């Protein structure tokens, strides 16, 4: 199928870390650090929601100048249900989109249906019903929602906990008791049954929201994610090519304690 | 599949009536009458309950006696949840097996796993979610619950016309709003959308509940049910022989209001 | 008989777009840019309503004004249950009356009775039940309500689904349960029946209420509207000629990605 | 230790059938009926609260006429919290005693210490976290409680599936998260940590309370019970000899059908 | 076990008072005044949260400086489920660490696996259930949680009699109905069974959280702990140098009223 295309692209970035860039300056930085891929952003939607605006698609002029200065993948935010802003972003020629809930939603009710599109889809989520939904309507790759904006990485972790809690629960569950089990997810039973074979996600599965310092980056991958994703406060410091390198440093590293003293030593704020 | 198969015996049921009977004498009578099934019952559960007692499986015993009465198929009712009774029902030999609210439950949280039996089941709804779930769990053929033991026919209306309702706001529904649909109905995604293409449900429907008259059951029929249950109250009448077959008649010849006319006259308490 | 008359006037529009203008110049680059009509306001009610004020129809005058600088259809706005204010309108021979919720309200429990008018009104609404009712006043042509003033597009989202899914319910339901489903929507029995038979509303649905961007108003063509009001957000920005034209392109070419892309290209 | 003793010697049980007798030919038609053990009692609990009485321990009188017409072990009930009670039952020589939520409360706020007994106990639970309370206390055996009297076996699943459901849960949990969920339970820590090493209760589990036909009793070993109990019902129906047999066929055959029709057929009423 | 070995280094404290400091000089100046241990922090994360910030591990740098200025053992905070950040200072070499209540939660369901560390841990408390839960995970030392940032000594005092109370009830309670208190408390039976045998916690406990003068620390150890943590108020004041050593003479003589006039007297 298609569908195992796109899940299949999603696995290449399994180890990586994915940073948000505002231009093709942060793009290269980014590069050069070692990131798998970009995402792209005109403005952070914590400082447009700040002002109390509308957070939209980015002008695709300045996609296509970030997908010029890199090699590495890049991937953009749509609205949740705007699957016209999609269809744009599709035809831009960008690698991967994210139905963002960090971005003003756009339908209440309903997400975009992501099975009518050729490049892979990531969406977020809380728990392992909201995950299966979404992979069911054609998201290729999960992350947590957490809480994005905050540096704060509560909420990343009690997703996490969540989603890899229920999985562990449903590996060992009675047969004859799944299916009350999916009624209380809200989720198909198909993907669920297939959830308990597989004994994981059926597609990668990273973290997001609130990683803030290596510390954070590593718990996440000790936790048992496969990436992380990373915000622009990474540019707000002083040497932004070091503290990069130190979350990529940290991902690459992460049950290594020697490694992770000498990446978080000096790194200021 | 074997699953097709048991959809598929279900089928040859289509058109017909199916008798509740409490002895072999009972059971001749149906099948002289034109009944397509019987459903063997040791006492009404009505009656048991009346009491306050507990209602179970039929003692095998008396199954076996009214199996070898007839030659039509015999079904038989157990407790929800209660897997050995139904164990027990498939190894006497019987037809089908009615997972019925009617007797006393047995889970209160979970039914019985019916993929796991060679022969097909019965299961009662109240809506369209309710039976899609039944038919997961492997239910070949769906009935209304309606309200047992009261001869009134206005639960058994609300149930089929809930379910009809569904099917038909699911047929002509954008593809992209089917997700949320499936959600709200706490129903498998997959059967959902089968039932969009069919544009019916894919087993067997029949009414049950409350069918007390021919006019009753033509009424059933012209809902659009493919078949209705009847429960022993006709054999509490006077020549029970005619009530029984005014029915048949009722469900065959179920749009002529002249043949209804001929089979409802003088037909007595 | 008139009414099928204005139902008729109502259809010209089907596939534009209607742009807010509050002078001449803005309404001469709307026309120039394809819009297939304008709407006359002296000022945006946001911004009365900001200070706190009551927003009224725009003054006499400047409609004319306006009505001289182009040669496309003029639409302007009453207050809902202003009848007055819509004999006034009617005789200064403009084109279209909108019955606007974004004005303060004059009568809380009725509409203007629009069959006693010569001219077609537009009416808003959240819902099936709302359209027909307001069809029945002798509303020609329906807009969602929206919501006015933010540039956030959700509102109009739910109501087009709203009304376009009651309306797939109702094309295959059941004859003898659509009495009972006219009661629940509070609507003429006789226009429910109608609008069963068409498949359709019997008039022409707009969009309306924070489009904002090309995808915006290619989305609400996409779930299926006969085309879209736009405010005056466009002469904010930079060449608005640029972003007034993109709009109009991107109704125009709403199912092709390609033309999508170059008219959203650097627009801000 | 003696509470390893104790437990070894419950796991003679497992695979069994145990009844309640009023009297001694009922302990007899138990024992010929293949009865793994029999439990004693004056009255059926039921019957006497049903006249709004207080239920308590037998007369020792009539236990020790139960003990002498068998030659298979002879359980009996004590009042939750009445410790005396229990004194008086170890003294007459019997095999297990049964703090026992049918018999009268004695004690709201605490049950019996169970560790300054020489002989084991049975207790009832409701979820893991009961049960692992009473394994604390000194319990060898653990039953559900289900709902005594009734011939209704809705409580009883509920109560299998709940112990057993939670037990999975714990033996693929992380390591980590174990303090928090032994606090939820409001049981012992280290209790649990074996709970988990084990994958399945330290004791052994019997189901009671609403096993009524042959179908049920294996219902609740094919729910992965270790036995079960049966109360003084089987002694009101026809050829009580019969239904014994029959229940304890059942226990015995779990998982062969054939065998189940042929022992559930005319059976009669229950 | 090694769970012994760390509770055994933490019995080395006891009799001394805890010093927080945000540099090496500060570090140097508790040391002089003989405090038995010092605590290290970047910021004081009242003022961070002031701010309203999120409070984390400090920067192992500073630490590190902290760690080669004296010679009594060193203390860090880490975030309270933040095991990871745990691993981070074990790795650099200190000698205790502190999942504090103080930084901003990291996991709200579970704490640390303590034992899973070579290093002794520090646990707030405000009773004994909790002291009891933290000791499980493998707390070697525990402390009041009081009130951060407040120089209010109430919640402290609240804290200790809480805890010193419900052990005098065990103590000499009806060992049959220690199973249903072990409930009550969501507690370890076993642990609250050695708690009894003992008659006190089997681990150090230390007051925290507001004590501010040299009468305060004093009625901490009148009260019956084993030693104090203080703030860095100490240092906001003239010659940090007296009032450190002040504190430190309060918990030495702690039953001493003609001392405790000595130290108090023109403090400020």
């Amino acid at each position: 199928s298609p569908f195992s295309v796109k899940v299949g692209l999603a696995q290449m970035l399994r180890g990586g870390v994915i940073m948000d860039v505002v231009n093709a300056e942060q793009a290269r930085i980014a590069e050069e650090a070692g990131a798998c891929a970009v995402m792209a952003l005109e403005r952070v939607p914590a400082d447009i929601r700040a002002q109390g605006g509308v957070a939209r698609m980015s002008d695709p002029q300045m996609i296509k100048e970030i997908k010029q200065a890199v090699t590495i993948p890049v991937m953009a935010k749509a609205r949740i249900g705007h699957f016209v802003e999609a269809q744009i972003l599709e035809a831009i020629g960008i690698d991967y989109i994210d139905e963002s809930e960090v971005l003003t939603l756009a339908d209440e009710d309903h997400h975009i249906n992501k099975h009518n599109f050729r490049i892979p889809f990531v969406c977020g989520c809380r728990n392992l019903g909201e995950a299966l939904r979404r992979i069911r309507e054609g998201a290729a790759m999960i992350r947590t929602k957490g809480e994005a904006g905050t540096g704060n990485i509560i909420e990343a972790v009690r997703h996490v906990r969540s989603v890899n809690g229920d999985i562990r629960v449903l590996r060992n569950m009675d047969d004859d008791e799944v299916f009350t089990f999916a009624k209380k997810l809200a989720a198909p039973y198909d993907l669920v049954m297939q959830t308990k074979q597989l004994g994981r996600l059926p597609v990668v599965q990273f973290a997001a929201g609130g990683v803030a310092t290596p510390a954070d980056a590593a718990l996440m991958m000790q936790l048992g994610c496969d990436g992380v994703f990373v915000g622009s406060g990474i540019f707000k410091s002083g040497d932004p090519a070091r503290r990069a390198r130190a979350i990529v440093q940290a991902v690459t590293h992460y049950s290594d304690p020697e490694m992770l003293v000498e990446v978080s030593c000096g790194l200021g704020e």
